């Protein structure tokens, strides 16, 4: 049976979902939630997601919210030999995979998502104007970020070794909308950094996720 | 042999992972950073975390950062079937320990710490003034995050079913700092939020941790 993504398509905790979706190759469909409408706090919504945020997911009876957990139940359930992007398996790994994982919530995310906020879903989404300091100041974070990644990057092909993985996965949904914003070209400084997206951005699942986040 | 957490005893993230340590049994040793000194930025910790940033871990050759995923290898290397706070074994489980450590990190984490950082963490540790403006607008978000988790404690004893896990020990190291401030009384108005604290506070593993949260 289909399991259920409730939320915008173009969200970014969205396609962390519908990407781990993609990755395994589950059924699923994706059931729109309605911001203009406030729907991400009808009651329906609220059922789902008690403190009435998207992503929910609903598999059968079972109701999750979180991206990241919604993406670990995914990830675990669907879980094939030839697809491990937990690597639950290896304990070192696994270990590897949960420190960047980690890394993309604590100190990337919160260094680069200001940046697509500011210069894109603020202008383009709420019509609100683009605060020039706190893009200076999270560009300045970001390259400082960007040169843990450059050394990580050169000695391994993915962050959390010589496989892709969850932790990977992570990074794609902000990372692609700030790809649409003025500061794109900043990667092109960090050459691994840089390598290390375009497999990303070559992968099948990841370009069909690319294609549903458009409005 | 001894596993190794590298910060001073009484922070927050370094009491996660200490935590998981005393409610596996595992042999460890807490090694100092002195901030003092600038030592979370010296070339040795950085050698351990390279965004430079407690707590650090070692297990022999292994090198961990990010509290949460250094905990849950602790929880996987020492799991015993009398101690599962991750829930592996049960996906749906698994699941639910996911949301709510998710939840502790994006939702209640943001709305209570900065009640701890502006009343607590400022005056007593930096010597810089509390903000009664970022205390107030945290503390009216704090009260909605509790209405639901009073909700969820009502049904269940433990936020991921009724079995204690790694979603609960998240929950402790900021609140037994909120428990400082003059805003503690805050958790008699959710009466089973306040059981479940209690319930935790009990706990061998926690008594000993709250024992080494002092100056
Ligand atoms: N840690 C959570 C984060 C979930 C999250 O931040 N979701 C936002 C998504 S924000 C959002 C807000 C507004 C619009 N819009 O169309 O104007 C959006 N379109 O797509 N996403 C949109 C949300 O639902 N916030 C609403 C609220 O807190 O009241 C996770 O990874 O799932
Ligand atoms: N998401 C991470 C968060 C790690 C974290 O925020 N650690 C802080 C801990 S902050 C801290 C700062 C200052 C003092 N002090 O003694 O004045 C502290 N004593 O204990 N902890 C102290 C840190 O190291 N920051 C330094 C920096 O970013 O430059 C995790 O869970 O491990």
């Amino acid at each position: 049976a289909p399991v259920k993504v409730f939320g915008p398509a173009m969200s970014t905790n969205v396609a962390r979902v519908t990407l781990c979706l993609e990755e395994v190759g589950a059924e699923y469909e994706v059931v729109n939630i309605d911001f203009n409408t406030m729907e991400h706090k009808s009651p329906e919504h609220l059922a789902r997601n008690p403190f009435g945020q998207i992503p929910a997911f609903q598999d059968g009876d079972l109701l999750l919210w979180e991206s990241r957990a919604i993406s670990k139940y995914v990830l675990r359930k669907y879980k094939t030999d030839e697809v491990d992007l937990l690597r639950e398996s290896n304990l070192e790994e696994a270990a590897m995979v949960d420190v960047w994982t980690e890394v993309d919530a604590h100190t990337y995310n919160p260094a680069l998502s200001p940046i697509v906020y500011q210069c894109l879903f603020n202008p383009m989404m709420r019509g609100l104007p683009t605060d020039e300091k706190v893009v200076a100041e999270s560009l300045e974070k970001l390259k400082k970020v960007l040169e843990v990644y450059e050394a990580r990057l050169s000695k391994h092909s993915y962050l959390a070794g010589d496989f892709v993985s969850f932790a990977d996965l992570n990074h794609f949904p902000y990372t692609f909308y700030f790809m649409a914003t003025p500061h794109a070209a900043l990667f092109d400084s960090y050459p691994h950094v840089k390598a290390w997206w375009d497999r990303l951005m070559a992968r099948p699942a990841v370009k069909k996720i690319a294609a549903t986040m458009v409005p």
